[PDB]
């Protein structure tokens, strides 16, 4: 008797970043579910994938068969395993989980095993043009109670002279950046000590052997993790990196394929998995990945940037709450508009997030207010990255 | 405010086999859980492990924290990873899942992802003094609707002449056995054709190279799987077997340790994992193992012998209904007394089991009728197996 | 026509810790064997395994067929390889070896190959709340003649992280604070005590694998005798990575209960010392095989010798130690007068060496009347409920 | 204080084959041990090694420290690990286990674990000029109760025409031999069925790839094992063989070095280990090897040819009785002179050996009687083996 009746996409940008949220409606009045489908750079293609394909696929189906729906939806177009398609899956799969919590009168984290911890430790971003400005941010965050911070200085060497004419793009200098990082952590550790945990994100910006040298050279500074030392396309290089360095490694925010993460985890080539939950297809595959990670002694560090709706932020945190091998939660602070469009955002208190104990994902969306923040769209400029000679780089 | 108030063990043998069942009670009316702790050969030590250690560990705690309770209970005695300790964990763990289901008003399979299939295909046992009587039992089961059957002939050579005086034991002949099997199956395929699926259990009765030769020789007869070709102590020999044979392999009913199954599944050394759910610690670790197997393309075939309670049977089947990588369910038909003592046994109809949609595991125990069948105790004769020269062997 | 006539458990706690000892009686009056079955956290379940299962299995059987009995008892329940079941095996196994030595008029170490050394070097525990207390305790043990010491400061960090606003009960620790703190501790010890003294540190599975690898690398200059339990049994695959990078000697194994745990480690040279609790792997018979397998791979023995092992198990450790060419070290926990009185025959301790007597079998007895005067406490220890700062239940 | 007072070597040939036996005497009345040092082709050098080196090394030492003495003697001349050195070591070591047994009042097998089986299954040799005389020898042995036989025909081809000149030697033809073996076994299996167990010894006579083909071609004939398909110098070729063949393999009669057997056993490259007990250093090292093998699921098959003293026959069998992984025992019938010179020979009855229950090794030597059978000495012809072109080969 219980059936899905409609599946819609809501495009909104209350925090200044384009989000896509899927609402799954049922034939029981007042019962619906929400999921995150935020691939911010391709939101109009996610909307199209949802509206043209997922909706007619799902109408009339029983929403509680979460796994049957996930498996059959994922193969419905034959070709599969990519970010746009995975996000259409995630919008729906999170919405079904959310519905299931509502039917059970339980938060999703109670369905997945119950609380494994009393609060969810967070890290946040601290930027700076130089060593002194970065420290200032770290200081401001420490006073708010963060015990973990990600430290970047500048924009990856944004130093060598270019040729006499340049093709447009955002120019960076990988070797300049690579030499400056150790100097940054020497300063920070000297200034602030070793109580505070540091994360640094290489963001696939240097060649693999440069990343290996960096990992080795940062060993004295004891990072919580070094993130993204290679692109997904270069993951075989981690065999060599892990023969030589003891700095903790994270990878995975870019992953969209089991053949990317499985070999890393099987071989202990990373210490934290960083997948963007919606980008791997939602709660159902993320839970599986978390378990695979757990048995291999690898911990989770779900991607938590600004380009994730509060619905996905709840999703991450429900997974965090119920995972024994939870590592840490990246967190990007929200504005008032986001909290008003999405009542139920988790409470943030002194470096910890406390999720509410409302049923499902414990999160709502106000469609009326959402319409007041239409999406910008447009090509981001920062993904056009060039090295000093003008070579287009993975950004 | 919800609390565990009592934990007790019930020993009963309605089917003529010593069963152990754990009841977990709470301070909410009508809200309790049952789980299976059946390790039938050490039932009195499992009772001691539950009564002396688990029960005081649990009284007063929040039963919804299934993962936290499982993790902390499993390390409560420091040493861990064994069949008695695991069965004590399982009795609690399945009971906590049973309780969660009741709180949510849902079958456990609904909590674990929902229905993946319309029914659970079963296999049953068929024995016989010879190729003629085995074939008669196979026909009988095919009339009842079974489409998969396990074929054994005799008791593994129970032939070389023994020495002049024999030390007591159940004597078998591993070489006579191994030669006779391929003839068993040549006869069965000629008789019955290739429509019916056949399983054969080596039960660790031969040397590893002998099992490899047996697996190779049975290839033409196309077994659904060849079970336990090696003892858990000899798992490294499966590397050799899998370079040479294409007969599908199941392993794991004896497994109690992740270091036993993780290497085999990681290297594609088996096709079906056979763990006895309570012996690995219950639904919680069993679900993780199902997922681990899933990502590696290995399917489940949970142990379903006579020495498992109807509660453990229901756990198997709830795992079976929510696993996309479900392989097959071994089934031992129950007598009237078992169905009377355990209200809610799955319905068995033409080779399929159909679970009820009742909340939790959908199963209960009548404590008064259970008392009419006290456990026998004693040590089984069959675990004292000797080869022709008198050597004590892994049964 | 020698036969086993009865098998019984004695549960006693003369040193404040609960012990289980097995007595195997025969139809030869006065001839019996004693074995250690001490799994202290589960002694009542161990007692049940022996009383309900081992007893009927063994009554009537010829006690001299140690290997046959071990093999047939180990698989008597079909399921096998776990701490309670191995301890019931061990109680019987050591008791049979004890009987064989009594029949032969020889200590067990004589049946296992005879003396390979002239005494058994020991290490003792030295703890402290801070660097100086550790060092003071070290100086006190050196004065008693100890030449190896295990050094732990504090309780695994329990500058610690702030926890969330409510805490679930448990014993709280902070693995990152602990990790940072260890190298500082050894730099102090070495600067104050020099390099003559041998140091052992136990990580006790308290940190993530890559943290332990970093720790092993950082400790290299301080030259530990061994770094113990860098990973949990569940994580042994991480030792492949640690052994590609660190030259700190490693020991593993007090938690081991399964061959599929230790065989790949030793085959691949992933550790330098095997640390099994002898009763927890099933007694002298399997311990001797492990020692031999180790030897051929160049790995040495360091059998677990905590407070929670009876003096009979201690004698077993030492008869194995006396007869192994690849003996590494023997952890020793000093006994009080009550242990010595309940178990006459305890080995002599003298200037960091232990000297086993030359009486037949394990050379140890039990005064059953005196044993009854120290009943077992029981209960659940609090320490195995360990939580990191956010509240997560941890491997203790 | 118990001390070794004398060590002498006794060379004798009661069975037509040069034997060496060591007697270690002590300062306790009636307390002496015997052991085997029989490297029959080099007996005179083995006597020199014992008389000039071992004897003075031992005098005045305590014979109960078997392991200390073994370890320290093994390295007493610095260089080590060879057949002559090992044999001198065996002679003392077996003697010391013999002394320990007499002190204990127990058979050596009781010191090593107690009885593991009720008697020792034997195999014997059956040779023949052709396929039909071989059969006749098999029937003869079957009448005497042997259930396992080793089947060879002729002399490994002893067919291409050789060059016009021929260097002296025993000529064979490996290519003709390889092609004859599978035909021998097909004939024998056709005539004798699969009740009787067959062994075949390739004796390092063919190239490695030829042995692999042989191993595969014989699979249908189901040998108990195929022995020595490669020379010790060619063990790396077993990796290839075991990827392709399921015929059980035995190796090791020629082994004298741990780096020979340890790789084969770790990697499951053999099923039976075939070492000559005295040629690896006696009971002490063989027992360690039996245990290393057991932990890897490999079974023992100690060398039991004519060039072993009945003292060595007794040591094989005391190992055989106390080994859970015993596989089979090769046995060469003794004549009346051997049984007269060596009182305490095992009783042989219908294909089983039954060792006496006397203390130590239960065997002794009549020195006066031994002197009536002096050692011929000399150089055997058979080890000068040539292929058709004249090439000196591994015999
Ligand atoms: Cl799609
Ligand atoms: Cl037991
Ligand atoms: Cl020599
Ligand atoms: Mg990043
Ligand atoms: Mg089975
Ligand atoms: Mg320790
Ligand atoms: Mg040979």
């Amino acid at each position: 008797k219980l059936k899905i009746t409609n599946v819609k996409t809501i495009l909104t940008a209350p925090g200044g970043i384009d989000l896509a949220v899927v609402k799954v409606e049922t034939n029981e009045p007042g019962l619906y579910g929400l999921g995150c489908a935020t691939f911010t750079q391709r939101i109009f293609a996610v909307k199209s994938a949802i509206d043209e394909y997922m909706a007619p696929f799902l109408i009339g189906k029983d929403p509680t068969r979460i796994e049957d729906i996930w498996q059959s939806a994922a193969v419905s177009g034959y070709w599969r395993n990519g970010p746009i398609m995975n996000n259409a899956l995630s919008g729906v799969d999170m919405a079904l989980w959310d519905i299931k919590g509502k039917l059970a009168g339980m938060p999703v984290y109670e369905l997945l095993g119950g609380k494994c911890r009393d609060g969810i430790p967070l890290y946040c971003h601290t930027d700076g043009g130089d060593e002194v400005e970065v420290e200032d941010n770290i200081r401001a965050r420490m006073e708010e109670g963060y015990q973990y911070v990600r430290c970047q200085m500048g924009m990856y060497g944004g130093p060598k002279r270019s040729p006499r004419s340049k093709t447009p793009g955002i120019y960076f200098d990988p070797e300049a950046y690579a030499k400056s990082v150790p100097r940054l952590f020497e300063h920070l550790r000297n200034k602030l000590g070793f109580g505070i945990e540091f994360i640094h994100d290489v963001h696939e910006r240097v060649t693999p052997v440069t990343a290996i040298q960096l990992a080795k050279t940062l060993e004295p500074y004891q990072l919580f993790y070094l993130e993204d030392p290679v692109a997904p396309e270069n993951i075989d290089w981690l065999r060599m990196l892990r023969q030589q360095s003891s700095t903790p490694i994270s990878m995975g925010e870019l992953f969209v394929n089991i053949n990317e993460w499985k070999p890393l985890i099987d071989n202990k080539l990373i210490d934290y998995i960083r997948c963007h939950v919606s980008t791997i297809g939602g709660i159902t595959p993320a839970k599986k990945l978390a378990v695979y990670s757990e048995l291999n002694g690898v911990r989770t560090a779900w991607h938590g940037p600004g380009d994730i709706s509060p619905v996905g932020v709840c999703a991450n945190m429900h997974l965090d709450m119920s995972s024994p091998n939870f590592g840490i939660q990246e967190y990007t602070p929200m504005n008032d508009a986001l909290r008003e469009v999405f009542p139920g955002c988790p409470e943030i208190d002194q470096g910890y997030a406390y999720v509410n104990d409302k049923p499902g994902l414990g999160i709502d969306i106000n469609e009326t207010l959402a319409e007041k923040y239409p999406c910008d769209g447009g090509i981001p400029s920062w993904t056009m990255a060039r090295t000093p000679d003008g070579t287009a780089s993975r950004p």
